């Protein structure tokens, strides 16, 4: 019985059963192949990895995300990974449960149609359902009121949400996400003469990232500071055994995500965009939005991002307003976790679409709402 | 001697003088500020463009609109396009005429105001006189009796005029108007993959817009037409030679306007917001203004709008009133062709403030009234 | 008066005055050493040789190339190079004349800051500026909008500017460039048995190539062609009387550079980086860029590589945008001659660093902007 | 069925029978001619000795080895060779089996391609392959990482192999070998007076060579010791008993790969080439070569030449990198050992090249690449 | 002050002094010794007879050269003939100058050693330093660079040297010299019954090689034309008033340089030794040599070989290449003549090694390197 939880995100995969409050197989989207030697089977050389060990042979491959921006652009590599999720991760034969999937909010419709498609025919998935990962996240939480602020590699969104109550109307959403911020940091590690240039460096440069780039409560100060020689410098040891030293870089890259600008982003940072899309609800709810910010994963894992977050929509905001940000710890899982709770939840049975139905209506069937 | 006529509208400048059967200016009214570079002059580099400049180096620029929902907002952007379209686009010199200004109903006093103050000491305008947006439009249809529904980019509102005499206590005003169906068409676009996040983009969104959007004469019919696909799509280059092909869209945009919560908009539809302004009406004026409601520029413009309306007053009204819906070829411009009337009319005359008056009384005098 | 315009690239040292509209000291950044003798002065015999002496005597030296891949490494020989050129090849004493010089973007910063400190206090030179060549490659070819693809020796780098206006965030980088041709070419001859192995002999190969090498239209179809003994093979005569006879190689070279992976290099060629580049910057200015591409020098002088790179570009762009090659005789000086210009130009008198502001502030003002 | 394994070197003649751990035959690829006399037949004296009859009576014989830095140049004296090597040596008839031949890569094309006709003309051998020496070096050692490095008498190269597939693109390949330390080794022979100059001579020295030669692990330290008569002296018996007394010539020959310039050789020593090829290597490999260099044959027989390298690279490495030397024993055949496991290899089989398909194609499909 | 040179050649002593455009004492490296009689001394006859007196009174001596193959093998001798050089044929006490000494390259270290012991220790010589013959010989021609082709009694060698640098690594050496020359032409009189087997026969046989013997431009034909008598046959009167005519071995004689193989020398003849020195050079240098072949002394003198070489070298060069050899008059004393112009030169005074240093430092210091 049970149920497969699968938040299928643009950076990892994290998959799981419903009722356990943990993923069971957490790994790259990725996709590699054979960089450069052609690459004929000759005795039994496979021309494609998966996760985990894409990263294993990373050095030889050239790693590809299916997902860009939360949106499946190659769909043979996706389709792929998902048949790796299930009897390579997993082990377990998809028919056996229903399946809970995960998006971005405004993604394109065929995104859900052709996903949909797969699960059905590929993978035969009994009944499956898409959910939207804003809500998932307050169901990790424990609120019915907040504003999720979900980002984490490939998008950003704020979805304000209020007594059980969505408010679509107020739903924003940015490029700027963990992708962005790796590859920002690439060109920033470049005036050091870090040279980092390929799939296998990029995906280096992620792991420098989530070691040493935090958050700066006052980035202008900081940056001041930083003109003298201190423990704002810390190093870092590649792969090869070489010692890197990080300065300023190491908050300037997450400042992006306060000053867009600095990747040639026109939209305002994360503070307004929540802000902002706080002032687009009923006057009688911002109070209540105030009071309870909900971070989801992702980059908001940066240390001291809560703090800064505060900070300035407290300044923002009215002096009346009690400005808090809800940001628990294994927030990283926190879709995933809602995931699992949502699919135990009793009544939310009704909502899985079968293939049974799917046949009957088609595609369109998954556009139909209801919590 | 003549007169100027300024139409300082939320979307479009409309300036020329008293007489003319046309506007001499018309542009956009954007301020528009080097999006990236910081930009030092240096050699003579220049961080300001207005109007139609603006639009030529759009893609370096972010745009801003000094008006929103009809309201002054950025003060000194607004004061630069009043500049701009003295000295750069009509080549007058103010001091020469006396200027006619226009606004919407139910604006802030101090919108007048400040306004008023602008044109005594920045422009030495001899003497002003802010008129009402909806007299101005039954002048230029040549009535004296109808509702005036206007709605253009910022702001929609409707007002009833009975034989020269105006009916203040039954005037509605919604921010349903272009701009937001601009934006609403945006993130409808979305649907299909066509991401446009930036202003520039925002902008080419209106142009795809006053192309291909026109109103349904039955929404729900239509839509329900578009299952199949037809004539209904119809495609559009984009700047970078781009093709895109727009759909249900198409009148899923201009819709809004009949169904408000579509953008979450609390307010009822035109057609009703229309009807009950009549209904707010004394009984023995009612039947005039069913056979003569007065469409305005702007957001009118859509195909059919009319016929749409036409169809649901007529729905809403006695079987025994004639609804007449006067929508005429140019009405793009009926409040500048009022003004322009109006500043020529005779009698007219008396109502110019002066500014001797001005310095005299002080603001207030502003809210002087008299036809 | 005037102003030293020294173009320190990777491969030719360019140096000139102001105003001129050619380099009047064009040699190789080269320093060699006596490969093998020990060398004890002696007599008189010296140790060092320095650009064209380096090659007349090249067969007794080993030949270093101070800058590597843009950067500076060597920087004892790099100050040695300089003074060779100021006072062996222009034969100008430096604190004459404020220098402009050039380097390529995305350099670690300790090159500009060393480079300058080297300036100020090796050379005292009144006052220095350091330009980014894309600019100045416009510069020379008239333009203000346009895609510079740089791409010699060491470097082959992307810019866009529009109107002016610099886009740093779309800035496309790779290692690829002339040095690497040039050894992959070494790589390549071997085929045929034609070993070379010194830098002598490297050097050798570099002027092969640049009298026989050439871009074909159609790789696949040009190399089948190959198949057939034809004026594919042209002979060249070695220093030494032996004739060479190249075939494939004398296309399959230049080729790298639209198919990286020839040599192990992970990037897209340079059609794709080019493309891409556009397509990171804004929809409106694209067109605008689709019909600007400007080569600067270096490997552009390859036969037939505008009309090559003018097919790939018009097969990935939309068929509706115009795509225009821009890639003038002369190109192999662009920077410099643009170099010329800017320091003959009035306004950009303000830009120089005076060595009294160097000393006031410390090397950080060399990263000050500013046109 | 089975198959030969020809390893033909430039030194030595490897041949044997795929399944065997040894080869069966082991002579050196000399093809001698009565050094004078004129020699007319008469009665059946005979003008062409090969292999271990030609060591055999040395004395009267102009010695040639018709393979020169890995290419083969005296193509009669190769076919000689072989024929030899088939009915002399291994007393087999060619057409029983299948060839599998060797060759260092970076090899003009023209020597696989003449070689080819030759086994499928002269030998008619049923089907025949020719494969890289590094590879097979790695089988021998039963690994699928690491650096081989291949040196003996005519070819010094490095390959770096990772997990089974190859890096070609950081392949180097230096004329420094077995063939140059010998020639090396009598001109300092003769600082003693030991005049060396016959082929004859020269091969006495070759003897010399691999009896009392070996690594220093420090030669400045150990040359510097050699000032004081010691353990460093040992003699040798030349073949007329004439006694040789080596003193400094024991490790100095051999540093020759350690210091090129010693016989005026540009090139880097072979820890420098060998640390560069991994340079060139990505990043998330360099680690695992690092810990996997693995000597191939040849001149890796000196004493103490593995912790040599051991030493020089921990050097140029960096500190956490662990430099682990494969150097088992029997690495002298290493390339056949290799030769015979891949020749014994089941899906191996496929690759074989048939004379059918020879005739058919041509010369060109022996640069087919598959594993 | 002045210098003394001392060419202690391996058959002519030149020595004179610094600045002399000639040799002073020119006499043959001979020691006589009674060859019969015992000869006590008795009256006061003496059993020792050096040079001049040796060829004098050779009908009663066997006589010895020291030297051999440029070695140094009778020490006593030599020390004699250095004593007489100094006493008897200079008439100059050994102390009142440094001595300037040569040799062939390659020597046997103890070579310089014992013979700088002597002269500092027998001789007392201030100062001393040994030169090799190549470099003066170029000094003599007042060239920088060539080829030196020393050949004379005992050593023929090939020295590069490329604008004063030596090119060591492509040193030749060959026993082939003017002394197995005229061993050859004993054995080949012998044909006519021209029986020579003394000391003092050979002596005589070396006079007749000096008169008649020449290179043919063309061994092949001449002798063809040899069949029929004519002005080949030249005739020779022996010291007994005997008459020889010699045919053949007129060019037979000094053709064995050309074809080693005639004396069972199994090296390649002087052409292709220099030929193969020039390309163990570096390609851009090998015009250079090719144009500028300097012969020295000794068996160069022979008629036409300047001529023959050019042909032969012609032959083995490329087309394109000059060949040129210089071989001016009085190149028999080229590296006498060259000594002398180095002693004399300013800077090498430098170059002394003082007794002091020697006494200090020990042997090894003959080894410095420098010019
Ligand atoms: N400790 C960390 N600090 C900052 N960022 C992190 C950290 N861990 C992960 N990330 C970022 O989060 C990204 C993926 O997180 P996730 O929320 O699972 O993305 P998605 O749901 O879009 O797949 C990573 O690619 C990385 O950029
Ligand atoms: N052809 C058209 N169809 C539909 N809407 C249009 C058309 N032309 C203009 N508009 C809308 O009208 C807006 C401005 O019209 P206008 O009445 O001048 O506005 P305002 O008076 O508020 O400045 C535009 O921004 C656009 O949204
Ligand atoms: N005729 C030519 N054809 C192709 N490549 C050339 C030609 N001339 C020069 N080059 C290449 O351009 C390189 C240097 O050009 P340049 O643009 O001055 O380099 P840089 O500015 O990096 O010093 C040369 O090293 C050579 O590789
Ligand atoms: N014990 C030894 N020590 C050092 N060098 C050796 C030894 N044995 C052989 N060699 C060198 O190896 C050379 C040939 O080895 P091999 O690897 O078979 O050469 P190749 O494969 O090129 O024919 C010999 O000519 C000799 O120079
Ligand atoms: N005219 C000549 N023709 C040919 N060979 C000569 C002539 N004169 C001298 N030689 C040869 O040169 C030899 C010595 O010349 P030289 O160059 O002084 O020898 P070295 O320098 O070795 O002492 C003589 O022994 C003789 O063999
Ligand atoms: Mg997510
Ligand atoms: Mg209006
Ligand atoms: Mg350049
Ligand atoms: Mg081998
Ligand atoms: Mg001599």
């Amino acid at each position: 019985t049970t149920a497969l939880v699968c938040d299928n995100g643009s950076g990892l995969v994290k998959a799981g059963f419903a009722g356990d409050d943990a993923p069971r197989a957490v790994f790259p989207s990725i996709v590699g192949r054979p960089r450069h030697q052609g690459v004929m089977v000759g005795m039994g050389q496979k021309d494609s990895y998966v996760g985990d060990e894409a990263q294993s042979k990373r050095g030889i491959l050239t790693l590809k995300y299916p997902i860009e921006h939360g949106i499946i652009t190659n769909w043979d590599d996706m389709e792929k990974i998902w048949h790796h999720t299930f009897y390579n991760e997993l082990r377990v034969a998809p028919e056996e449960h229903p399946t809970l999937l995960t998006e971005a909010p405004l993604n394109p419709k065929a995104n859900r149609e052709k996903m949909t498609q797969i699960m059905f025919e590929t993978f035969n998935v009994p009944a499956m359902y898409v959910a939207i990962q804003a809500v998932l996240s307050l169901y990790a939480s424990g609120r019915t009121t907040g504003i999720v602020l979900d980002s984490g590699d490939g998008v950003t969104h704020n979805v304000p949400i209020y007594e059980g109550y969505a408010l679509p109307h107020a739903i924003m959403r940015l490029d700027l996400a963990g992708r962005d911020l790796t590859d920002y940091l690439m060109k920033i590690l470049t005036e050091r003469g870090y040279s980092f240039v390929t799939t296998a460096e990029r995906e280096i440069v992620r792991d420098i990232k989530e070691k040493l780039c935090y958050v700066a409560l006052d980035f202008e100060n900081e940056m001041a500071t930083a003109a003298s020689s201190s423990s704002l410098e810390k190093s870092y040891e590649l792969p090869d055994g070489q010692v890197i030293t990080i300065g300023n870089e190491r908050f300037r890259c997450p400042e992006t995500l306060f000053q867009p600008s600095f990747i040639g982003m026109e939209s305002a940072g994360i503070h307004e965009t929540t802000y902002n899309s706080i002032m687009k609800c009923d006057i009688d709810i911002r109070k209540d939005l105030y009071a309870n910010n909900v971070m989801s994963g992702g980059t908001t894992m940066y240390p001291g991002i809560a703090d800064r977050m505060q900070k300035e929509i407290t300044a923002l905001a009215p002096s009346t307003m009690k400005i808090k940000i809800i940001a628990p710890p294994e927030r990283k899982y926190s879709v995933w976790i809602g995931g699992s709770i949502l699919a135990s939840l009793s009544t939310f049975q009704q909502m899985w679409i079968t293939k049974q139905e799917y046949d009957e209506a088609g595609p369109s069937i998954v556009h139909r709402k209801c919590f």
